[PDB]
């Protein structure tokens, strides 16, 4: 219906500008375009699924995300495979972790301040009325 989709809408809307502010952080510079496979040839060794911000901003104008949710799942994506291509106890590895823990907790946080929990519900009763 009209009103569904002017939920999507709405969602995309809210989506868009969380993704620019966790994209124009310079903490989080090192996630938001994807990895190179000439600068970084063994990434691919480990990291079957990559992900980016500026891989979500192309799925959110594709209306990819119908929920929250759906899109919380792509942050964790960005946050898990940085984990897993960063495991050791060199610096460069810990500084990554570091910020690829402080981009998800950042998503999360502002996601539970600003996002109306009566708003994501329609969005998931939509969704799974589909
Ligand atoms: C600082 C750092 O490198 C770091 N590493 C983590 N490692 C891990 O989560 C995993 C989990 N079991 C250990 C090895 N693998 S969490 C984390 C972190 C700590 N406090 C604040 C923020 N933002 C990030
Ligand atoms: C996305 C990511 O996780 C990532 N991780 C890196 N880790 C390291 O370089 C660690 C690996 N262990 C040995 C010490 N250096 S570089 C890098 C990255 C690569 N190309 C483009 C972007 N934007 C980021």
């Amino acid at each position: 219906s009209m009103q569904e989709e002017d939920t999507f809408r709405e969602l995309r809307i809210f989506l868009r500008n969380v993704t620019h502010r966790l994209a124009i952080d310079k903490r989080f510079r090192v996630f938001t375009k994807p990895v190179d496979p000439d600068e970084v040839p063994d990434y691919v060794t480990v990291i079957k699924q990559p992900m980016d911000l500026s891989s979500v901003i192309s799925k959110i104008d594709l209306h990819k995300y119908l929920t929250v949710k759906d899109y919380l799942r792509d942050i964790d994506l960005i946050c898990s495979n940085a984990l897993e291509y960063n495991p050791d106890r060199d610096p460069g590895d810990r500084l990554i972790r570091h910020r690829a823990c402080a981009l998800r907790d950042t998503a999360y946080a502002i996601i539970k301040e600003e996002l109306d929990e009566d708003f994501e519900q329609l969005c998931e009763e939509i969704q799974e009325s589909r």
